[PDB]
C-alpha cells in the first residue's frame, strides 16, 4: 500500500509539475481539480496485474 501510494504520488506530482511550469499563474489546486482524476487507476490496475501474473 505504501509502495503503491508512492507510485500514485509520483504520477500525480509529475503531472502537476509539468502543468505548473506551463501555467505559472494558475492556482495549483485548480490545475489538480481540472487535470487529475479524483481516484487513481494505479492501485486497481496493479491489483489486477498481481492477480493475473500470480
Amino acid at each position: 500500500s505504501s509502495l503503491i501510494k508512492k507510485i500514485e504520488e509520483n504520477e500525480r506530482k509529475d503531472t502537476l509539475n509539468t502543468l505548473q511550469n506551463m501555467f505559472p499563474d494558475m492556482d495549483p489546486s485548480l490545475i489538480e481539480d481540472v487535470c487529475i482524476a479524483k481516484k487513481s487507476r494505479i492501485e486497481p490496475c496493479v491489483d489486477a496485474l498481481l492477480s493475473l501474473s500470480e
